């Protein structure tokens, strides 16, 4: 584990982190899809070999030797808010089971629900806190990767609120 575990965040393509693995926001059906999917599919096209797995689970392929956690958040569009979030807590209890599972010092995650499986709602509170309610029993440094300036600063602020 690391010797003081933390939580980071940076706004960049998760396709370039500096940590021991990745967690893809995958689809179910494991196909490149888009956003953060088709992005993880460019950089370790191998970790989609028998990727698919179910809503509200995580499944690990090795590209080479790192590994891509293929997390399957639910599409809002589909379920109910009731349904989606339950679905969304369980999804991140499975990366850290996995994260565990690993060995790893750190995981590079993104913020899984938050975009095209949205259902166009704001996510970033819901999807960080069920983020926490998973990772904060595990050792690992846990750095969230985003997009645009606003998350980065909210994402930010939350991380350093309980420190
Ligand atoms: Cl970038
Ligand atoms: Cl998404
Ligand atoms: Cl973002």
């Amino acid at each position: 584990g690391a010797m003081a575990p933390s939580y980071r965040v940076k706004r960049m393509d998760i396709a370039k982190n500096d940590e021991e693995c990745v967690v893809n926001a995958a689809n179910p059906r494991g196909l490149p899809g888009d956003g953060v999917c088709k992005a993880v599919y460019k950089k370790w096209p191998e970790s989609f070999k028998n990727s698919a797995t179910p809503v509200g689970t995580a499944k690990t392929v090795m590209c080479g030797t790192y590994p891509v956690i293929h997390a399957v958040g639910p599409n809002f569009s589909n379920y109910t808010e009731s349904e989606g979030d339950r679905e969304l807590a369980a999804a991140y209890r499975e990366v850290a089971k996995e994260v565990t599972r690993l060995g790893v010092n750190s995981v590079a995650i993104p913020l899984l629900s938050t975009g095209v499986y949205s259902g166009g709602k704001d996510r970033l509170t819901q999807s960080l806190n069920h983020l926490f309610t998973a990772m904060d029993s595990t050792d690992a440094d846990v750095v969230i990767y985003c997009r645009d300036k606003e998350w980065e600063k909210k994402i930010s602020e939350a991380i350093q609120m309980r420190t």
